[PDB]
């Protein structure tokens, strides 16, 4: 736990000063200086991926600040070499580094600085430079924290091959969490591919009103399979590990937790295809997706408030609703944080997990862009009290101990 | 030197990175957004002495920094308490949110965000909050250093009065390389009380391309009165330094290196009335200021070259036109300084000693906008050699060792 040096303080405050102005100048920019003829709603769908990048990075930052101070053993349980180690000065500073790119990118997407470069590089760009960062071979910016997390994943998009460790669960809730991000790569794919408009000098902001691409439709139904990698990575990571335990708990139950998303992500689907092709079945589907939605959410609401957090726990005692050991110093923590993941539960599937494989209400784009946000809060507030249950008493038994 | 609080260091990185971001916008807005149909000059006059206490600032936190890695015992010379010091990080926050609101100022002079606040509030509004937060009487922001600075500059505005320490000349030194500060803030004086216009809504923006206005001219002569301001008080400090020790060198020599600044400004405003009013001596006036220039900055130049740095000593030995001790790094600094300091010692004369105080050149005004940071860049440089030499080998006799 040695302290950060003075620099990357220095580093982190100018970057989020940055961020601040740039944010401000940008939002003043979009209120101000538009015109309301064309969509604004491509590059909403483009930039809302990296937004949300910039947001897990900075809260991933806040909960490694929160356990290195509550005293949860972050390095242990990730299995980290305890010499370098990031310190939530380097997660603050790379996530506010990214977010001075994505404010520029997006200042240059609403004014274009110069008249010969088209407006769609932009989005392009800022992508193609995290990927750049993210993939850099030469040992100069954060090497062995990039490294190391490109390992990771590499492990996590091959999830059955590889004996799981915490750090490969762990990312994979990271996607399951994130799955606006993936959706919105395909959606800019896409886009790019066929809805662009490369000669348009501002094709990524089309005139028509109605949005006949069908980008933001889902005739391939390809949208449903890149919105459904992130739950089926983490249903082969727990058949892998029941494979390699033989304990059929609580590996199978934690396996149809992470299968129901696959039935509501195709209910969805079917409903949106059977609505909008007129058939006499559509309110059948709707119902039985209904139905197997509030399974969905209910599942994970209780294997998040019983076996990833450990709380409502039989021995607890004195706590009400609780566990019996508590390392944060606030007790009222626990108790707003059940009351958050019960309420961003059931937001969060209706946002992203439907409403965007399936065009059910026009204002869906609004939606699912306000909630997003509050999905990655759901996930960087349960990642406080798993990895605090982790240390505690150990779950999914990772540790040999 | 306990080192400075992460939390600081933070803040300062983030009023730094606002600080770039909003120069950057405003260098932005004034090349694209203006209208080039009134003065911009006035504003100029106005915000040029904020700027030049920001960059005051920004480079007394530099010499602090610079101060306290070579060696030079600051807090011993200017007689302050060891507990309370302030560390370059404060200096450096303190400029950075005093550059925050000018920046914040001259953007709101740019463009009226209120239209109901008229666009002559804004540098009256910076200002008063630069008072203000000067003589803040609760003990909140930096009050220990904010009283004694008070303490300091109530003693040197009341110079022959007070036993002078080392505390007192040295910022009497500084004034006097900040006259222009003085200057702008006489000329905001004058034009909110004749020029202004209160009633115009772009008042401090006036059509008249003719500078019919008697602020930038000097019929009263008050102008040369608050330009020699900070010349007189070291005269009178070096008077009664004499008067306290009885010894003719070396204070009467200062008294009258000060002194020239006096016959300086004399002249030039001759020379302006005398040029303006159309007689037949204004050549000989002309000669004669130019005359007793190149004495006056010859003065200041050996004196800052031989006793407030000590170079040019005889004992030097391996060192070539310097002292025979140095405490800063790398001896190839003072070489620099010293051409640094010669063509600096006569720009700084050329341009606000004069051209501020009589209207010879039509670009005068760009002239002195220009060179004033300069002339606060050589008084940075200045401070650096004057406190090592200070701290080296007493100068001055301010201390009784
Ligand atoms: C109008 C347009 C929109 C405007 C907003 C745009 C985005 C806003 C982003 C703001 C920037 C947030 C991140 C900056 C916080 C960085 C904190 C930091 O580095 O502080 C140093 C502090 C001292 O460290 P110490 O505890 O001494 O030990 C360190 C061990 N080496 O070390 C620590 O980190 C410990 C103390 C802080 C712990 C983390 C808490 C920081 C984040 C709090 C919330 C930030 C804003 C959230 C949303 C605001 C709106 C509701
Ligand atoms: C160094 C670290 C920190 C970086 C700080 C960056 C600061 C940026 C702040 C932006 C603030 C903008 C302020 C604009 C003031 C008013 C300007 C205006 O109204 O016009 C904008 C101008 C249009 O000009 P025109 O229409 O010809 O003139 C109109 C006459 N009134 O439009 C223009 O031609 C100029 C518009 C300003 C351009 C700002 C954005 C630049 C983006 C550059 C490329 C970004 C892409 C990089 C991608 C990286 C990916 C990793
Ligand atoms: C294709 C779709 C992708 C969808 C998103 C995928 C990425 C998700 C976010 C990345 C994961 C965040 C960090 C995960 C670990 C956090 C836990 C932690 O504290 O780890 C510390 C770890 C230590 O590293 P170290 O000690 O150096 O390693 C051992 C030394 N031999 O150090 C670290 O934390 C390592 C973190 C590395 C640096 C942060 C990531 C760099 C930026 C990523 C840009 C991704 C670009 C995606 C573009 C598409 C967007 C639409
Ligand atoms: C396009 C429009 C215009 C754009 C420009 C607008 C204005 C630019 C202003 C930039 C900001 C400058 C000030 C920021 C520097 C702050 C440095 C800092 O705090 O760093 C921390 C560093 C570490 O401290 P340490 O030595 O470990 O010990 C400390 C003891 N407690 O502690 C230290 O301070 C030591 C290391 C640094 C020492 C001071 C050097 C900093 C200043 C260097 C020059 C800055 C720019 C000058 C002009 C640039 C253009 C030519
Ligand atoms: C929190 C810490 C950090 C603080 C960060 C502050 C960020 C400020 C960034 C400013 C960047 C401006 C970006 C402008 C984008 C383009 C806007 C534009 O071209 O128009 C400006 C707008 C005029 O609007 P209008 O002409 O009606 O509409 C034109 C239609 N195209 O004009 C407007 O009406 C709006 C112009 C923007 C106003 C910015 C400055 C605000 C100043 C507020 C008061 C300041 C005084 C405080 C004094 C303190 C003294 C101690
Ligand atoms: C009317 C025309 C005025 C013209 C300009 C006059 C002001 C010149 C600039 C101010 C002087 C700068 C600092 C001088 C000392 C620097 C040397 C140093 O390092 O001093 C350290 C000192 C320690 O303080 P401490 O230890 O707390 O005191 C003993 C504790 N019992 O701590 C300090 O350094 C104390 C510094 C106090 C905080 C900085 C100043 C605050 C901002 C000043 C705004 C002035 C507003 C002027 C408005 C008009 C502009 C046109
Ligand atoms: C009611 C809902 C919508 C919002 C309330 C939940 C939020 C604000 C709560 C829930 C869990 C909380 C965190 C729980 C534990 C930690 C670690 C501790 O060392 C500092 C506080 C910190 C970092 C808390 C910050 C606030 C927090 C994120
Ligand atoms: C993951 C990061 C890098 C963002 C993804 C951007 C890249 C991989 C995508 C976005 C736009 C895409 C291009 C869009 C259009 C075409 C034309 C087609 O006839 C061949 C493929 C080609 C040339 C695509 C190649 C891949 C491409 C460049
Ligand atoms: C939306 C819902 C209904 C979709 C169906 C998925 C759920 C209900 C199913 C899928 C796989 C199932 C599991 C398969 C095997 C076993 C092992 C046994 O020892 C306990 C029950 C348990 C663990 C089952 C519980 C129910 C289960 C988790
Ligand atoms: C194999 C099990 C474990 C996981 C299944 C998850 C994936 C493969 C499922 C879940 C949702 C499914 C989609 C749901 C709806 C559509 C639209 C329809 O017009 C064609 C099939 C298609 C495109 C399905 C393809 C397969 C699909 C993407
Ligand atoms: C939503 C409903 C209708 C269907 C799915 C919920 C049921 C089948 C499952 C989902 C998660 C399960 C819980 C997961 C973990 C544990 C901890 C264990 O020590 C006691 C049983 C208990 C508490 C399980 C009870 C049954 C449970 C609540
Ligand atoms: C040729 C002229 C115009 C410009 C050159 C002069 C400038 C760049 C030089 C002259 C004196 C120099 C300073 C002298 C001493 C110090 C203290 C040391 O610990 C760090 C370097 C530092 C802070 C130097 C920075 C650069 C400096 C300010
Ligand atoms: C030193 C800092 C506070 C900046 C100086 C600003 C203050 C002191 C100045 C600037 C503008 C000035 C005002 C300008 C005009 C008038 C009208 C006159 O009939 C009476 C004085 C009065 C009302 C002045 C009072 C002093 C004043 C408010
Ligand atoms: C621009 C110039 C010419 C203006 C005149 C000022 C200078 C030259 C004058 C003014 C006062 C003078 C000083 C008055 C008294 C003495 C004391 C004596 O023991 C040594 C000479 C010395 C120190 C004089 C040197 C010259 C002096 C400094
Ligand atoms: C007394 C000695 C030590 C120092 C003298 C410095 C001051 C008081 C001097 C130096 C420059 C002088 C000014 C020079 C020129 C003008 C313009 C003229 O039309 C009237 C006198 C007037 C306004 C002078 C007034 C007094 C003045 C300001
Ligand atoms: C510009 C000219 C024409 C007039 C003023 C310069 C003359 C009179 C003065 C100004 C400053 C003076 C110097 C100030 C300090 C010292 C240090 C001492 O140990 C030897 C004499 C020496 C080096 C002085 C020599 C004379 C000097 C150069
Ligand atoms: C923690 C919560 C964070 C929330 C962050 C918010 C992000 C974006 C917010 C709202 C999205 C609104 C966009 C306005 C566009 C409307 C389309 C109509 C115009 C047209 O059809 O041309
Ligand atoms: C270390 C050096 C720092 C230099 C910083 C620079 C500051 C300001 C620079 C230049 C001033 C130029 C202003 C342009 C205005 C011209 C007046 C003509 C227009 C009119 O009559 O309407």
């Amino acid at each position: 736990a040695q302290p950060a040096p003075a620099w990357t303080t220095f580093r982190v405050g100018l970057f989020c000063g940055i961020f601040i102005v740039l944010n401000i100048t940008l939002v003043l920019a979009a209120v101000f200086k538009l015109e309301t003829d064309r969509s604004i709603w491509p590059l909403i769908r483009i930039y809302r991926g990296g937004f949300l990048l910039i947001e897990f990075l900075f809260l991933l930052g806040i909960n490694t600040y929160g356990w290195r101070q509550a005293g949860v053993n972050h390095v242990l349980i990730f299995e980290l070499n305890p010499r370098s180690n990031l310190s939530h000065q380097h997660l603050f500073e790379i996530a506010g580094f990214l977010g001075i790119l994505w404010c520029l990118s997006l200042l240059a997407c609403f004014f274009a600085p110069i008249s010969v470069i088209p407006t769609y590089v932009y989005p392009l760009a800022l992508y193609g430079f995290m990927v750049f960062f993210l993939i850099n071979p030469t040992k100069t910016f954060y090497y062995k924290s990039r490294f190391w997390l490109l390992k990771l994943l590499f492990r996590v998009f091959t999830a059955p091959f590889h004996k799981v460790g915490f750090a490969d669960f762990w990312l994979a809730d990271q996607l399951n969490s994130l799955s606006v991000i993936l959706m919105d790569l395909e959606y800019m794919i896409c886009f790019y591919s066929l809805e662009l408009k490369w000669d348009e000098s501002k094709g990524l902001l089309p005139n028509n009103s109605e949005e006949s691409g069908i980008c933001h439709k889902y005739t391939y139904g390809v949208r449903a399979i890149v919105q459904c990698i992130p739950a089926w990575l983490r249903f082969i990571q727990c058949l892998r590990r029941y494979r390699d335990t033989k304990r059929a708990f609580p590996h199978l139950v934690n396996a149809g937790k992470y299968s129901t998303t696959f039935f509501m992500v195709t209910f969805a689907a079917l409903y949106s295809t059977h609505k909008e092709r007129g058939h006499s079945d559509t309110m059948v589907f709707f119902y039985l997706w209904i139905v197997f939605y509030i399974i969905s959410s209910c599942y994970t609401l209780i294997w998040d408030l019983k076996m990833d957090w450990g709380l409502f726990d039989k021995n607890a005692g004195e706590n009400t609703f609780l566990r019996e050991e508590i390392v944060y110093p606030q007790k009222a923590y626990y108790y707003c944080a059940i009351i958050e993941d019960v309420i961003l539960r059931f937001a969060w599937t209706i946002q992203i997990s439907i409403t965007s494989t399936t065009l059910l209400p026009h204002s869906g784009d609004i939606i699912a862009t306000v909630f997003a946000p509050l999905e990655v809060f759901r996930r960087f507030v349960w990642n406080f009290f798993r990895l605090e249950n982790e240390h505690l008493n150990n779950c999914g038994e990772f540790r040999a101990v």
